[PDB]
């Protein structure tokens, strides 16, 4: 199931769709790839075959 | 079980009741936690739940 999401994930009982600075957090983050990270942050050429 | 050991563990034939250094070591060794180390040498804080 390929899924796409943009809306802000909520962590409380209140409604939350686009409010920031509250317990709601963004469900995505951007990768940082540099040679200073050995194994923890390194890109890989992984391809799954079914 | 919970063990609190302060005496010297013996690893030879002479009784290491209070003498260490020649054939016996202190059983407690502190962790080496450096921020300049790799990802696999970082202090992870872990809790149990049974």
């Amino acid at each position: 199931e390929r899924d796409i999401s943009t809306e802000i994930y909520q962590a409380g009982n209140k409604p939350c769709n686009g409010v920031a600075g509250v317990n709601c957090y963004f469900p995505l983050q951007s990768y940082g790839f540099r040679p200073t990270y050995g194994v923890g942050h390194q890109p890989y050429r992984v391809v799954v075959l079914s």
